[PDB]
């Protein structure tokens, strides 16, 4: 009835441990194998533990557990952080890398502010970023987790070495006003859950390649992409609001694209005023199917976009919408002309070629307020 050898069936479910916390065992699963045959859990206390020290920052620290004299060895790791309440209230200097410790609840605003740290790998259990926490840091590389769900304000503000940032396993539902500006991100991943990007979010994103917005996004805050380097644009059709100068003066984008079948029907629904002024590469704008009001100037100033195709759902276009463009073709797919409220339109420009409208509905369009304008350039699909 000796014990003859033991077995670590599983590890504690806590092996990532910051500076001056105790182990915990919980998870901890041990087989013990004995002289009679038998085969038996063996309960590990403090006393058959050696060798844990959260002292000093260490990657791999050897601990031992000691049954009837038989040994056996697992790893943890000392990050060099202090956490209080599951609040992250200390970071070390002179770390290029930082593995958060399975305690972090929440990182306090500033907690990177100004940090020369290269990688910092988040933990499973952090729920919550603070107010400016990578501002200016020099961060290149962060690793998000499942359990992310809270932003606040600028937290990588002025992060220009920061290549990447894959949020798509999280669950945020809003990215907040000023989140990217000036950093250097390439590529920005979105989850399922995100349903608003706040104001200026990725404003003077030079070097930001692409944009693909998620599927359950509702709102594109004020100037949200402006004087971005995006090159390509992806918005789901179920996108109502695309606040003022939202793609405003992007000198390399090529294309605003549509996609899927959301559908949200919001009477305010509208691409608000000056939306893409000042894109001169911008050769193909696709509408998202939500849209109920055209803003004015959504194109100002555009050469290379030649044809629009205004969706079903519009019931309103304003004032000065689209005649300071290159657009020589229209296709109107509603059935009931979009309804222009001004006496004098400015709607579409004076040298576009055709407006093709449902044959069924060419003598509603003909006789419509501001449509009347186009008369001559009005035909059917
Ligand atoms: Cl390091
Ligand atoms: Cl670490
Ligand atoms: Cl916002
Ligand atoms: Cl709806
Ligand atoms: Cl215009």
């Amino acid at each position: 009835a000796s014990l003859e050898d033991f077995s670590i069936e599983q590890l504690p479910a806590k092996t990532i441990y910051a500076l001056g916390e105790n182990i915990d065992l919980t998870g901890l699963n041990v087989t013990g194998k004995y002289d009679d045959g038998k085969q038996r859990p063996v309960k590990v206390t403090s006393e058959q533990i050696s060798g844990f020290s959260s002292s000093v920052p260490v990657d791999k620290q050897e601990v031992t557990i000691t049954i009837e004299g038989k040994q056996k060895s697992f790893s943890v790791h000392i990050s060099p952080v202090r956490v209080e309440n599951g609040v992250l209230t200390e970071i070390l200097k002179g770390y290029n890398e930082i593995i958060l410790p399975n305690s972090v609840k929440s990182i306090p605003k500033d907690a990177f502010r100004n940090s020369q740290i290269a990688k910092v790998v988040l933990n499973e259990g952090l729920k919550s970023i603070g107010d400016m926490a990578f501002f200016n840091s020099t961060v290149q590389e962060i690793v998000f987790p499942s359990t992310l769900e809270q932003l606040k304000e600028d937290i990588f503000y002025y992060c220009y070495n920061l290549k990447k940032a894959d949020l798509s396993k999280t669950k945020i539902t809003k990215l907040p006003a000023s989140t990217f500006v000036y950093a250097g991100i390439e590529e920005v991943l979105l989850p399922v859950t995100l349903k608003e990007i706040g104001s200026q979010a990725f404003l003077k994103t030079s070097q930001l390649k692409t944009i693909e917005i998620p599927e359950n996004v509702s709102t594109i805050g004020q100037e949200a992409f402006r004087e971005s380097g995006i090159t390509t644009v992806k918005l789901p059709n179920g996108v109502t609001n695309i606040a003022s100068r939202a793609f405003y003066y992007c000198p390399e984008l090529a294309e605003v694209t549509t996609y899927g079948s959301t559908f949200n029907d919001d009477p305010e629904a509208m691409i608000h005023p000056y939306c893409l002024e000042g894109c001169p590469k911008l050769a193909r704008f696709e509408i998202p199917e939500s849209i109920r009001i055209l803003g004015q100037g959504l194109l100002g100033g555009n050469r290379k976009v030649t044809q629009l195709t205004i969706p079903a759902n519009v019931t309103q276009i304003n004032f000065s919408a689209f005649n300071n463009t290159g657009i020589k073709e229209v296709k109107v797919e509603g059935t009931t002309p979009p309804q222009v409220f001004e006496k004098v339109w400015y709607g579409f420009p004076d040298d576009i070629t055709v407006i093709r409208v449902p044959a069924e509905s060419v003598e509603k369009y003909k006789n419509a307020n501001g449509w009347r304008d186009f008369t001559n350039k009005i035909t059917t699909f």
